[PDB]
C-alpha cells in the first residue's frame, strides 16, 4: 500500500505529458518532477531534484517567489508567473496548485511554454 | 507514507492535462483516471469507474482489445490502438504501457484525440 500507491504515484508523474515540478512549501526546493519539466527548465532530473526553485529562474529569490506562487495558489484562477530559466533560457508560465500531504504543503506547478 | 504517497498520486493524476485512464490487466476494468480522460472519452468518472475498458469502445470486446493493448505495450515504441468512444462519438488514439503494483499489473493509457 505504501509502495503500491508510491508505484503509481512514480509511473503517473513519469509518464504524464504535462510538465511538472513538485516543491517543498517548507524548504522551496524541488522534491519531484519529471522529464517533460525537465526539458522546459533546461535540466535534468538528478540536477534540478534539491534545488531551490526560485534559483532556477532570473532574478527570483526564494522569500518572494515562494510567497507569490502560495498567493497565487489561492486565487484558484490557474493564474501564472511569467518566468525565464536560466538554463534553457526559455520564457515559461508555472501556474501553482497547493495541497497538503503527511503534515506538509507541497506546491504542484505546472509548466508552459510562454512564447 | 500510505495517505501520503496515495495522497501524491490522486493529485498529479487528477492535475495532468494529459488525458490518462489507468485499466486493470486483471479484469480489463478502469481502476482511476482524469477528467481529460474523461472528456474524451464523454463520461464522468463516476461512470467510468469499474467499467470495462473495452466496452468503451465501439466494436471492441475484452479478451481481444486487452490483448492488443498487452502486446502494444510491449513494443515499447508508443505505438497507439485506434478506437472510437462510444459516449463522445470521438475517434481517439490509446498508448498503452504496462507496471507493476501490489503483485497485479496496471495498463497506463494515455488517450489523444485522433483527428
Amino acid at each position: 500500500t505504501q509502495r503500491e500507491m508510491e508505484t503509481r504515484y512514480r509511473v503517473v508523474l513519469d509518464v504524464s505529458r504535462d510538465p511538472m515540478v513538485l516543491v517543498s512549501m517548507s524548504t522551496g526546493r524541488i522534491v519531484d518532477l519529471n522529464s517533460a519539466a525537465g526539458l522546459l527548465l533546461g535540466g535534468v532530473r538528478q540536477d534540478l531534484l534539491g534545488a531551490a526553485i526560485a534559483q532556477e529562474f532570473e532574478g527570483r529569490r526564494r522569500g518572494e517567489f515562494m510567497e507569490t506562487m502560495t498567493n497565487l495558489a489561492a486565487t484558484e484562477s490557474a493564474a501564472p508567473v511569467e518566468v525565464l530559466a536560466r538554463r534553457s533560457q526559455k520564457r515559461l508560465l508555472v501556474v501553482p496548485r497547493v495541497f497538503r500531504a503527511a503534515g506538509e504543503r507541497l506546491l504542484l506547478c505546472q509548466i508552459d511554454p510562454a512564447d
